[PDB]
DNA sequence: CGCGAATCGCG
DNA sequence: CGCGAATCGCG
């Protein structure tokens, strides 16, 4: 059964790798409560893997016990696993989505949290809210 | 289209 | 038993 009370997050990709964006929405309303302006170069799953954490951030900061949803079988393990296996290249054109991927692993690393991560069922819930897009 | 997680042959 | 190559959801 769904927790309607929960941060539902999501990634939005222009090709992968490329533009990325993210946001955390109140699964209920659909209000969006915070929103990452578009990243030139990253892939979905680190896109995913920042909005999970910075979701965690958020309600950490609040002191909320929502829990937050994600539809990424991937990017839940990263972050349970405190490390963002990604296969991209690090240059100069990727250098601001390392920077920001390791520095939410160092806060994984250096922080506890009681948010449960749960994985969105999409095939029997539909979309996760506000799917981009 | 590519990204990463999660059947095969082999000894 | 484990090692690595070679279907899935997702945007």
């Amino acid at each position: 059964e769904i927790i309607w009370e929960s941060l539902s997050v999501d990634v939005g990709s222009q090709g992968n790798p490329g533009i990325v964006e993210y946001k955390g929405v109140d699964t209920k309303t659909g209000e969006v409560l915070f929103e990452r302006e578009p990243i030139p170069i990253g892939t979905n799953n680190m896109g995913e893997f920042l909005a999970i954490v910075h979701g965690l951030r958020y309600l950490k900061e609040r002191n909320s016990r929502k829990p937050i949803y994600s539809n990424s079988q991937t990017a839940i393990k990263w972050v349970k696993d405190k490390k963002a296996k990604s296969t991209l290249v690090r240059n100069e054109e990727t250098a601001l989505i390392w920077k920001l991927v390791d520095e939410a692993e160092e806060w994984l690393n250096t922080h506890t949290y009681e948010t449960p991560i749960l994985k969105w069922q999409t095939d029997k819930w539909g979309e996760i809210k506000a799917d981009y897009g």
